[PDB]
């Protein structure tokens, strides 16, 4: 059904900001990319960076995984994130986020042919 890359893209692109929109940022994006579904994912971010930018990462520093896999790659450049982090008022289905906008070095996991990204890894 859903990609691997795509549901990379689901999870951890959005190009549309530059930053981190607002303080309700987290709440409305980790329920309109779906996941606040079947549960509240309990941490999340997304990459405000163009595709092709995210995409490149997979030719860039290989590092290892934090699963101890080999297929890990950090980005030479700092790059525009938010990171979500349900809070402690959260209760499914109220899934409630701490917004936090960052310039960091980001880890993805990439696979396939093509190889592209498929798992965040870390920010740096």
């Amino acid at each position: 059904k859903e990609t691997a890359a795509a549901k990379f893209e689901r999870q951890h692109m959005d190009s549309s900001t530059s930053a981190a929109s607002s303080s309700n940022y987290c709440n409305q994006m980790m329920k309109s990319r779906n996941l606040t579904k079947d549960r509240c994912k309990p941490v999340n971010t997304f990459v405000h960076e163009s595709l092709a930018d995210v995409q490149a990462v997979c030719s860039q520093k290989n590092v290892a995984c934090k699963n101890g896999q080999t297929n890990c790659y950090q980005s030479y450049s700092t790059m525009s994130i938010t990171d979500c982090r349900e809070t402690g008022s959260s209760k499914y289905p109220n899934c409630a986020y701490k917004t936090t906008q960052a310039n960091k070095h980001i880890i993805v996991a990439c696979e396939g042919n093509p190889y592209v990204p498929v798992h965040f890894d870390a920010s740096v």
